[PDB]
């Protein structure tokens, strides 16, 4: 079947690890021990087509196809730190045109101090989808991963 080597990145707190393990293994992770470097393996169906994901949750690569840059809604730091990331993926896959997509996590909270012109804008100046998540929630969760695998898809 086909496989896809997705990779989750962005600052400390944003809730890499929650998106992952909701993704994994369909449940909230109310804390992570955030130095848990790991890859988290799944057969799933995405759009109808039965394949295998291989997601390298970071903690703070070369053979990554796609990316989540993830930042939190209420850490505005956290959204300034996603141009790291997307800089540290060019140069590792040595290329502009690698798939990912931004994602703007904790969305259930109301204490927002990143905009939505804010992450819309963004995602425009990168010109990748942007995907407002809830790990706790899991709204956009499904949605953040495949979509990348949609890119993915459409890379190839
Ligand atoms: N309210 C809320 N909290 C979240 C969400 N995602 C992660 N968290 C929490 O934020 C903290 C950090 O998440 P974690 O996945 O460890 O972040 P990481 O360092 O990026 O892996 C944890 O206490 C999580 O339960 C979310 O969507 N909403
Ligand atoms: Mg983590
Ligand atoms: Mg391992
Ligand atoms: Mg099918
Ligand atoms: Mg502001």
């Amino acid at each position: 079947m086909t496989e896809y080597k997705l990779v989750v990145v962005g600052a400390g707190g944003v809730g890499k690890s929650a998106l992952t393990i909701q993704l994994i293994q369909n449940h909230f992770v109310d804390e992570y021990d955030p130095t848990i470097e790991d890859s988290y393996r799944k057969q799933v169906v995405i759009d109808g087509e039965t394949c295998l994901l291989d997601i390298l949750d970071t903690a703070g690569m070369r053979t990554g196809e796609g990316f989540l840059c993830v930042f939190a809604i209420n850490n505005s730091k956290s959204f300034a730190d996603i141009n790291l990331y997307r800089e540290q993926i060019k140069r590792v896959k040595d290329s502009d045109d690698v798939p990912m997509v931004l994602v703007g996590n904790k969305c259930d909270l109301p204490t927002r101090t990143v905009d939505t012109k804010q992450a819309h804008e963004l995602a425009k100046s990168y010109g990748i989808p942007f995907i407002e998540t809830s790990a706790k929630t899991r709204q956009g969760v499904e949605d953040a991963f495949y979509t990348l695998v949609r890119e993915i898809r459409q890379y190839r």
